[PDB]
DNA sequence: CGGGAGGCCCGCGGGCCGCCGC
DNA sequence: GCGGCGGCCCGCGGGCCTCCCG
């Protein structure tokens, strides 16, 4: 403890870095956009974007938006390097990783699973961000977030999740798996998901806006 | 696609980000300290770091680190404000939560539950992000924690856990609740979990290089 | 029978609900 | 009945474990 506490001493501005970011958004937009999961694999770690082009019922929508140009996308996620909650890679360095790929994958697949989406529908763009670089990830992929408000982040959750695994199977299956049944740990929990009729109209609430 | 598959179109090089961690790092270390809580409740979310100085016999070696300075954390965390994971924000109508403090104040709470912590022997720092530097909050989380390795994010895990609930009832009491009880919750958990002299064991070692 | 990838555990803490004191 | 405080759900995904191919 220290006598003559001020919050004002706390509070961390520096504006140094909004144009940083600007810099990396402007860039994401005009990488390629491949197909789900991407030709080739490749190591690095970064930021990614999906896209619908598909005719499901609920994201019909899509297939509009998107008809001339990846415009909106559904879902945009993050792959960090190994070691952001304990950080030990204290001695065994690398093996350049290759997180991205393999989120972007693990997606393809989960997709790919469901019964109402099919993987051909979907399309992709990822950036990664090198060496130092690395520390951007959260943060540009947080600006993404913010300006596109992809549904799949904003609205209907566990697209994201791993296994419960046992320990956790009376837990409840997320909102993605409810409406896009079913990978199969999503079929072990007993725990009471929402109903799809809610699910449903928030989606509607979504595609309201213009 | 339409392409060739050029997987250099995508790498986005840059050099100064790296820095502006480092100043938001480097300002850290300099904010003031205060006990566990701090003295007063204050609006902002952001990150804080806990300080040790105690002589319970496993973790005697922070009152001979901390000693001169607080210079070694034993666990660093975060708190982001409402909203943030649909990206609904103060829209309507907030931004002046309390988040930051509030978690500094339940970390607090869960000390003063176990029987072999002293509440009194801990202290805080934290940084308060404000608006549009919340989206750095996780990040700055992340590199105090490479930088400093703090012993309960990098080998006791658990103090981090809020209670799992029933439909995760049958997973493992954390190495943080198994040697330090008693959170209530912990009890409940029924998984097979590591045992204590493996625990100790390794918090030795945490201190060996 | 070691390195990599995907499987299967739980860590951190966000969100929302309910109880409480205004 | 509000909003602040706790408590109790689970999102989101890191990391070790495994299984397999050298």
């Amino acid at each position: 403890h220290n006598k003559k506490f001020d919050r004002s001493e706390h509070v961390y501005r520096n504006d140094s870095f909004l144009e940083l970011i600007k810099d990396a958004v402007r860039f994401f937009s005009g990488t390629p956009v491949h197909s789900l999961p991407p030709p080739e694999r490749f190591q690095g770690a970064g930021v990614f974007a999906l896209y619908y082009t598909g005719h499901y019922s609920l994201y019909d929508e899509y297939s509009r938006i998107n008809r001339k140009a990846y415009n909106l996308p559904i879902y945009v996620g993050k792959a960090v390097p190994a070691g952001w909650r304990q950080s030990r890679i204290s001695d065994h360095e690398t093996r350049a990783g290759s997180e991205l790929s393999n989120r972007i994958r693990e997606h393809g697949r989960n997709i790919a699973k469901t019964s109402n989406l099919d993987l051909c529908d979907f399309s992709c763009r990822f950036v990664i961000f090198e060496a130092t670089g690395s520390d951007m990830i959260s943060t540009v992929e947080a600006a993404l977030i913010k300006i596109y408000k992809p549904l799949w982040n904003t609205v209907v959750d566990g697209f994201g999740n791993h296994t419960p695994g046992a320990g956790r199977f009376a837990q409840a299956k997320s909102d993605w798996d409810v409406i896009h049944p079913g990978r199969e740990w999503a079929e072990k929990c007993t725990g009471v998901h929402s109903e799809p009729y809610f699910i449903e109209e928030r989606i509607k609430q979504y595609f309201s806006k213009s």
